[PDB]
């Protein structure tokens, strides 16, 4: 079942990063220079992705990790996508808590394909089984890095962070990454 | 290479078919009862699904078909999405043309997992041919058809119209679909 998370992988950049990576970097300046406090830190460049391999996806990210804070919105990108005029692509910027105060603020969120093997996994139907999760999760994730290795989208405007669960810290795995850049 | 076709359906529906299809009905009613022209005929039930095997999905459906023309958006729905605060997914209400005037009015749209499937075949290090992506257009719409017909979101909410074109007419196809009901 190598055809699961290879076509998955390909239609998250096909369908996604493809489409908003180029455009990224003028939506954060625009957000830091119009709508961001004047007295906050500036938002980091780069999309930053979560890969969780367990493929525990939560809606909210507060719920992963309490020094993970909504803080706002980037300007949407909007655009005509297969008959919908002016679909809508949206991301969320996040305050990352150290000691209780702000080491960092960037653009975060996981992949969502992660969630359809999640759920595969849980419909009969799918014939899919929590086994052959892990191992979907890890090449989904070595796809998704083969494709933004070639890809001219890829500009230094993103960074995948995969991550396996054993207290883990969601925040600091981030604040490694950010602090790297 | 059965994997590709089966996972982008599940996808779909995990992903977008079951969130939106129970919210459908009200988002609707709303549309017609609030927003839609006095003098004109109420919007279909039903989000209408168009499924060219070809994978020729044009971003805009007045490129498909002259009488295929954009009338309004229904309501944004919005919803948190791994980690992304108010995720908009956003349908289009669309007018059909027999003979120069209004023969319908329904939510229409491509599939556009089959956008991936087409992309897929045009990228190299995807290893996609396409004399498979014929094959994986009607495995997509056989399992998307399989997964609805257990759905408990699809309650008549939605109507699949798969095509192959060989002048045929798209309008044609959709009002075919659209007088059944
Ligand atoms: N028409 C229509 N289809 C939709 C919509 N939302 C999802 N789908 C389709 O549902 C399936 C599963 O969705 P996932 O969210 O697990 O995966 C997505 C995640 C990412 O997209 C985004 C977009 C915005 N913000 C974050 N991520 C790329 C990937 C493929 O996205 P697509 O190529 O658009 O197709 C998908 C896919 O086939 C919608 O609003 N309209």
């Amino acid at each position: 079942n190598f055809n699961v998370a290879h076509g998955l992988a390909w239609s998250y950049y096909i369908g996604y990063l493809r489409l908003i990576l180029p455009e990224l970097q003028a939506r954060i300046r625009t957000y830091n220079q119009h709508y961001n406090n004047l007295l906050r830190g500036a938002v980091s460049q780069r999309l930053y992705i979560l890969l969780p391999l367990d493929c525990g996806v939560p809606d909210n990210l507060s719920m992963a990790d309490p020094n993970i804070r909504f803080l706002d919105k980037l300007p949407q990108q909007t655009g005509d996508r297969a008959g919908i005029k002016d679909r809508v692509y949206s991301n969320s910027i996040y305050e990352l808590l150290e000691n209780g105060q702000r080491a960092g603020t960037c653009v975060l969120e996981y992949a969502t394909p992660l969630q359809t093997l999640f759920a595969m996994s849980q419909y009969s139907q799918a014939g899919f089984s929590r086994e052959d999760r892990l191992e979907q999760a890890k090449l989904f994730c070595r796809t998704l890095e083969d494709i933004l290795a070639d890809a001219p989208e890829s500009q230094n405007n993103c960074r995948l962070i995969a991550y396996q669960e054993p207290s883990f810290s969601l925040s600091q795995e981030v604040l490694r990454h950010l602090r790297q850049e």
